[PDB]
């Protein structure tokens, strides 16, 4: 080893290259692994019983481990790199990641009475192993906190771990599944170690990053008609009787709806829709009750975000999905009731070529059989699955949301793109455990058969790094206009964006969306 | 070089070969380029402030060039060469092609008054460019007009290019993409020279040529019962009283629609239903407003065709989609409000095998939850999505239909499949976009900023040539009786059919399916 | 390695010497490098809106970081080596320099009250970049105070970093950019470890004497 406590493990590294199509982004933070659970895992379970209904019902464990999560963008790429990223390209897939920790310190503190003091604690030793065969709940993706923090400045506290299993009410089913951790082989390190693990993505599609500049159904030549006829009109034309007669014509540019076409809009499931304007919306509280559902087992659940789909149409900014949109938070926001000023509701409208209004029929379909004596008659589709013939555009990734997910193990799936955006991944990174290794206090002169209750109390902090390296899908446009760019405000403001504030705060001002530049659909 | 214009640059080549499975068909036309729009891009739209609807808006530019369309098959295919290719195999597609301007000829016209004459313009050159990187719309494949003409004594007129980009009413927003044309590389030929570009499709899946012979729920046995049971009756069998009791049994041949199946029907989206008979339909003009439409941007767009469904059941050949069938014109046929006997209706019936009717529900399934107090209830599915375990069978290419179409480039989609028929490619035939060089006439003396106003009327002609190198699915099969065959008519006619008449005037009376042979599903 | 805190990292060179038409002169001090701003960065103006005027409004943000600056003379020469160069010589120039630190320790300080005790912690490390490709505001040459002291006996306290940018009144324009520190590759020395680099000055016309 030649190491030892008197050197320094590993550098800080927080660069990112551009280098042709790839780009290497790395990072790393101060972190601060406090003692969870006084180490013991814990049945934790919430019942019917209680206040809570039947949807809220969970059961599971809550371990002493914690783990790491760096899933999101903001971590990886400074709000310039994420300019350089979204502005020149059309797409991007990551290719391989890298980890290291080092600098591992480990801390000890006491207390006498008040007095609080806080030592180094040379001996204990914290555990680490990388999760790879992906034998446990797979808990990255669901968008929790805690991820790497934006600004390299903070230094961030690692959440704990815990997982839930089948559940029947409060109480568990056979097939509950207990995995205890320390049942893993883990590397141990010291203070004068690091760890390291290399990882190489699967080939996956490269994300798309442009805004389509023909709507789906636009994609007709203006100039000259279509050979094809439609059936125009069925009753007598230019007479005071209406006699029926089957009448045809070509559908030309004078009526371009009736054009033949040879695709269709993707799929939609609806949404209600909220008005930004309050005095629009009802008087009621109609949130949850007539919100959009999926009945699973007997559980409710609202679907949010839903799949994919335009927010609004033209002219109206104000309407949006109720669950639809997904939603952030301001800097400094509550987590209770919070009103809708210190909230950030993303846009889809980049979409709205391809893919249908969230908050409006999908469609309209005949529901009768027509005669002489009853006329025709046609109702809405609400809710079209996906059929044959339909092009439909994923959500784009926010420099604030997710960046992967793992496509659960299950024999079947459909075009398996997770709902929040981000790549879906068979066998994603691997999540990475770690726990300060618990070291006992005195135990007693007489030996007794119990486990030993009293832990010294006990945290550790160390830097950990992290390079993702992406592959650029560079842009080779020919059109002539200027495009659309990401650009800051021109206008002078009370304090710099994305930029710390008098309070030392960081605040991320604005959601930032993938799309710019156009493509042809 | 060493050609000039004492020469002929290229061969007249209608000929086409069958060789083992490949056949290489090739063809040859003339064609006459007038000028357009005084070479002016122009911005077109048309506004719903004016008698238009919101579905008609459109917004983009009528470009000055024009560009070739071979896109349907009758250009590729005499409808003897038709005749072999539907009646002797299952399935065909492409593998190549190849492209040849030649002979090409410029002219200019003058006026004196009256007097009109024509010469030829030896210095004015055209300019030929294929769009390879697909940096433009491609507006193939939206049937419009202006193909190669089918019978090769014809001589047709070019037809201009122009294409629509995103619009909000009449005006446009800003992603709006403006192509000008003539920023592309573009090779420019003059009398002596030829222009030549070679293509090789990409793997594409066999057009399916044939009608199964068993629909898709007769696949079982006749003689052999099944081991799995049904539900058969829920009241008490032989007595006065009808007191529940659950009893089952097999399903054999007695009663085959209970048998147990491991398929589904193809998806299934409604469209009314009108007669051929005049007197059933109703007396009314339901044709726009009870038609089946999918709601778009707040664009509302009749669905035409829809998905590939069988146009009507058994012992009615009156009935047929509102919508859904292709619908084509006899020769000489109006624009505008043409009678039913001058239009041509194409008739799906060879896939009621294995996709629903098109005008009928696609199945019922119930509403609500049964009591001994609440009776159950079931309502009809008018628009089923896809599903796991489902097959449909694509619509068949016909002589007048459409070859290809462009795959739009998106992240999701879904079988794509033309609706229109014809192989989807994520890289089609790149088009090509041709115009007269403009020369102007004589500037002023003194010199002016304003751009030449006067130009010299002008246009050329020449020789195009195209050969598609096909492949075969030779046909094996053990059917014992004859097949279907497609055949002309055995009967005197006034005139023959698929060639000129007495005033010169070339008439397909019929369309021509490509499915005869017969397949076990 | 094979260094750990069982030795010293580096020996102290105070010496300077005359070499032909060389002359190589080296010093060495003692810092102490307190913590700054408790490790956050912060917007900091002036506004003329307060008593301040138009010409005294300035914007810019103070980061926790600090800097070494050794920019005036009297750091690298003695009074007497200094009585030397002005009277035999007609002009000087430098040609390249050298820089480390080494003998790095820490110290984290606790209070129980009134009692104030001090201790070291090994395990705390620091954190040094050399900024070579002047990606930063570069604020040495405008005379601020802080240089390593004249007399090599005193030990000096290293000034804080910090930059203005671009301000329109107290408020801050479009431009005006804010540049996280924290961002660039950074060397991290462990008591164990020494940092040196080696910076070779353009040519550059004698000093008239």
């Amino acid at each position: 080893g030649a190491d030892g406590v008197g050197s320094s493990s590993g550098n800080w590294h927080c660069d990112s290259t551009w280098l042709g199509d790839r780009v290497i982004t790395t990072s790393t933070r101060t972190w601060a692994l406090p003692t969870y659970n006084n180490h013991l895992y814990k049945q934790i379970s919430n019942g019917t019983s209680g206040g809570s209904t039947n949807d809220n019902t969970y059961f599971g464990y809550s371990t002493p481990w914690g783990y790491f999560d760096f899933n999101r963008f903001h971590c990886h790429f400074s709000p310039r790199d994420w300019q350089r990223l979204i502005n020149n390209n059309w797409g991007f897939r990551p290719k391989r990641l890298n980890f290291k920790l080092f600098n591992i310190q480990v801390k000890e503190v006491t207390q006498n009475e008040g007095t609080k003091t806080i030592a180094n604690n040379l001996t204990s030793t914290i555990q680490v192993f990388t999760d790879s065969e992906y034998q446990l709940p797979y808990v990255l993706g669901s968008a929790h906190q805690g991820c790497l923090p934006p600004f390299p400045a903070d230094v961030f506290m690692i959440p704990q771990y815990g997982y839930l299993t089948l559940n029947n009410g409060s109480q568990a089913v056979g097939r509950s599944s207990f995995y205890c951790l320390e049942y893993f082989p883990s590397q141990m390190l010291r203070t004068g170690n690091n760890f390291e693990f290399s990882y190489q993505f699967e080939d996956v599609p490269f994300h798309s990053s442009y805004a389509h500049s023909q709507s789906l159904d636009r994609l007709m030549n203006p100039l000259i008609d279509q050979y094809l006829y439609y059936l125009s009109r069925t009753q007598s034309t230019g007479g005071t009787q209406g006699t029926q007669q089957l009448l045809f014509s070509q559908a030309g540019p004078a009526n371009m709806s009736a054009q033949a076409k040879n695709w269709l809009p993707g799929p939609c499931y609806r949404q209600q829709r909220v008005s930004t304007t309050l005095s629009q919306n009802n008087n009621s509280n109609f949130a949850w009750t007539g919100a959009t559902k999926y009945h699973l087992n007997g559980r409710d659940s609202l679907v949010n975000p839903g799949v994919a789909m335009a927010t609004h149409k033209d002219d109206e900014e104000r309407f949006f999905p109720s669950s639809g949109v997904l939603m952030f938070g301001k800097q400094g926001a509550g987590r209770d009731n919070v009103d809708y000023s210190s909230v950030m509701l993303t846009s889809e409208e980049e979409i709205k070529t391809t893919n249908p209004v969230a908050t409006e029929q999908y469609g309209v379909v005949a529901d009768n059989l027509q005669q002489t004596n009853t006329g025709p008659i046609v109702g809405n589709v609400n809710s079209q699955g996906a059929l044959p013939g339909m092009v439909w555009q994923n959500r784009d990734v926010y420099l604030q949301g997710p960046i992967w997910a793992k496509i659960p193990h299950t024999d079947g799936n459909f075009h398996p793109s997770p709902l929040m955006g981000g790549f879906g991944l068979k066998h994603p990174p691997p999540q990475i455990l770690i726990k300060n290794t618990p070291v006992p206090a005195d135990p007693p002169t007489t030996f007794s058969q119990a486990k030993l209750a009293s832990f010294i109390t006990q945290y550790s902090t160390g830097q950990v790094s992290v390079e993702i390296e992406w592959e650029l899908q560079k842009e080779n446009s020919k059109r002539w206009n200027p495009e659309i760019q990401y650009t800051s405000n021109y206008y002078k403001s009370t304090n710099v964006d994305f930029a710390v504030n008098t309070e030392g705060t960081y605040s991320e001002p604005r959601p930032i969306g993938t799309r710019y530049l156009t493509r042809n659909l």
